């Protein structure tokens, strides 16, 4: 069935009194004291916990909405996130969280975020910035129910419109642009103009692209109606990195592939079409380390709450023409001494690869790329533009290198860290 942008109007989710008051609500406080974060337990979210606490002053407070039976159960579920076989991760967390961290039980999709009236009112009064982080990022079994998704974003927008206007940071995805003409899929575009309609299946469930799309559309509406300051971050593939050990996005294509290449021992000569002379063509994989992405999001979203007016979208992606793609990742694994070899003919590799995945133990096979079965050599970022995000990264000096700040390149230790992590997790 078809869902239209024109149908995702705020009046269908938020009461008129709230919407009317919001037009005359005082514009945001330029002071960043209290931040509300959703999805703190997620892969990206846990990194945003760390980065948002770093941005906050000694008088600052981060409030994490977490799914649980009680606040004790929520605070513990999040404590366990940073107690994952790395003592340095736990030490940074505890230090940064000390007296500045509040964790509350609740569901984004439930009315009032599943919170008591006094808590909800307190949040509406005090919150200076809302950060809406996708609990699942880049997952293969991505199957989100559209109803609860959309209702959730509307509930966050509602708290952003209630007592004072709140800057809203929304984690989105590059997949929003899957069905859109490449020239039209830009950072400046109104998502409602360039993508007026989508589809869901018969069970009202949507793919990653459609899920985030609806959120962007609703935020555009909040911007039109009420001048809500909004920052949308469309992320590409987000990579585990070496900041901490043991932090893996198990369900994404990359983690599954590294697992599949390792456990099978076999890679192809090239993942991409060879040239006329049969040789390996320059390629680029669009991946960013999670540390960078969390930092970028925390820094660029937090500065709206300075007091930057307007609707902003950023393409959080790796746009370098650096010749660093899937074949290089394989090169790095081989060079590190891992038991992986390559078959010349892509076609043979693929027949053997599929067969060999079928021979693996139950758990491995399940967390591999084998379920994703449905092709052929790839083709080669430079697809989607990154002008706004790149300028913002350089302007805000996002990253370690404060002299030449830029979007990083993927290097070998990041890839090797995938196998290291998979071993600690028992999967290899």
């Amino acid at each position: 069935t078809e869902v239209h942008a024109s149908d995702l109007t705020l009046d269908r989710f938020i009461d008129a009194d709230t919407l009317a008051t919001a037009v005359n609500l005082p514009g945001p406080s330029p002071e960043l004291r209290t931040v509300l974060l959703t999805g703190a337990t997620g892969f990206l979210g846990r990194y945003l916990v760390l980065e948002l606490l770093r941005r906050l002053d000694v008088d600052g407070r981060l409030i994490c909405l977490v799914r649980a039976e009680s606040d004790e159960d929520a605070r513990r579920r999040l404590e366990k996130t940073f107690d994952s076989g790395d003592p340095e991760l736990l030490r940074h967390f505890k230090e940064l969280a000390a007296d500045r961290l509040e964790v509350v039980a609740g569901d984004k999709s439930e009315p009032d975020l599943g919170l008591d009236q006094p808590m909800w009112r307190r949040l509406a009064e005090t919150v200076d910035l809302i950060v809406d982080s996708a609990a699942m990022v880049n997952a293969f079994p991505y199957h989100e129910l559209f109803g609860p998704n959309v209702a959730g974003t509307a509930e966050l927008i509602r708290i952003a419109l209630t007592t004072k206007l709140k800057p809203f940071t929304y984690v989105s995805t590059a997949d929003v642009g899957a069905a859109i003409e490449p020239s039209a899929f830009t950072e400046d575009a109104d998502i409602r103009v360039i993508s007026p309609t989508r589809t869901v299946d018969g069970g009202w469930a949507g793919g990653y692209g459609t899920s985030k799309w609806a959120g962007e559309v609703l935020l555009r509406e909040a911007n039109d109606l009420c001048a809500l300051p909004v920052a949308v971050f469309r992320c590409g593939m987000i990579l585990a990195d070496t900041s901490y050990a043991g932090q893996l996005n198990m369900s994404d294509w990359v983690t599954r592939m590294v697992l599949s290449l390792m456990a099978t021992g076999i890679a192809p000569r090239s993942f991409y079409e060879p040239d006329s002379e049969g040789n390996r063509q320059r390629a680029h994989f669009d991946g960013l380390p999670v540390t960078f992405v969390a930092e970028a999001i925390a820094v660029l979203g937090a500065r709206v709450a300075s007091s930057l007016a307007g609707f902003a979208t950023y393409h959080v992606m790796n746009p370098h023409d650096d010749g660093i793609g899937l074949d290089e990742y394989v090169d790095w694994l081989i060079e590190a001494g891992y038991p992986i070899r390559r078959i010349d003919d892509f076609a043979e590799w693929l027949q053997r690869f599929e067969a060999s995945l079928g021979a693996l133990p139950d758990r491995q096979r399940r967390h591999s790329v084998l379920p994703m079965l449905l092709n052929s050599q790839r083709l080669q970022g430079c697809s989607a533009p990154t002008d706004r995000f790149r300028a913002a990264v350089r302007a805000a000096k996002v990253g370690s290198d404060k002299d030449n700040p830029d979007i990083p390149h993927v290097s070998a230790p990041t890839i090797i860290n995938y196998v290291t992590n998979l071993q600690l997790l028992g999967l290899l």
